[PDB]
């Protein structure tokens, strides 16, 4: 009924493919390591499947209608995605409800197929004040979660800034903000529906310190 979390042994290829898309998207960032630390690697302590069928499910039948309205291609993609709501994701499933218009950010739910870049948002926008206990951006200590999801994009409507939007515009069923000067770095992915997005695998990591 609720989820189940599958632990996913390294010897395991499947293990050893994420935590590969992981450690290699690891790019550096334009803040000196202000938000996300200052690490050339991680630890992945963990890499969890995670099992619900009424997710699934929902996720799924979305799938379908995306399809339907862009010429049979879901466009389904795996990217991460950072947060302090991870534990509520994976048993609740993602839910644009929590997704509000404000800073940077449109009402949406943003992805990254950079896993640095999700780190930069684990504990909140511009990294906040960092871990719980240390409230350290930087912290090598305490474990942190990020998720590499299946995100059906369907028809994604490209532009620069993806601030105030509420929803994918009309015929579409996502926004990529895409790289400007003045603008973003990297591209960011945006979905307005949380059934748009099915977390897969659950990463249980810590950044390294440089050595
Ligand atoms: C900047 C934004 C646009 O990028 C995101 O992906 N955000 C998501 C993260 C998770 C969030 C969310 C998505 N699904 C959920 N299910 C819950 C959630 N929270 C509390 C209780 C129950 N559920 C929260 C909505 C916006 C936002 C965000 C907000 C705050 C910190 C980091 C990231
Ligand atoms: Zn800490």
């Amino acid at each position: 009924q609720g989820t189940i979390l599958l632990d996913l042994a390294p010897e395991d290829k499947e293990y050893q493919s994420v935590e590969e898309e992981m450690q290699s998207t690891i790019r550096e960032h334009r803040d000196g390591g202000n938000a996300g630390g200052i690490f050339n690697r991680y630890n992945v302590i963990r890499i969890q499947k995670v099992v619900n069928k009424k997710l699934r499910e929902r996720f799924c039948h979305r799938q379908k209608e995306v399809s339907e309205e862009n010429h049979n291609h879901h466009n389904e993609r795996m990217l991460f995605h950072g947060s302090p709501f991870i534990n509520a994701i994976i048993h609740k499933g993602f839910d644009e409800r929590h997704a509000y218009i404000g800073g940077m950010f449109g009402a949406g739910i943003y992805f990254a197929e950079n896993s640095s870049k999700s780190n930069q948002y684990v504990y909140g926008i511009g990294g906040g004040t960092g871990c719980p206990t240390h409230k350290d951006r930087s912290c090598y200590i305490c474990h942190r979660q990020m998720l590499f999801c299946r995100v059906t994009l369907g028809k994604s409507f490209l532009q620069f800034s993806t601030m105030k939007m509420a929803h994918a515009p009309p015929g579409h069923h996502s926004v990529i903000g895409r790289p400007s000067v003045n603008g973003l770095a990297y591209a960011e992915y945006v979905i307005y529906r949380g059934e748009q997005a099915y977390p897969e695998y659950l990463i249980t990591y810590q950044i390294m310190k440089p050595e």
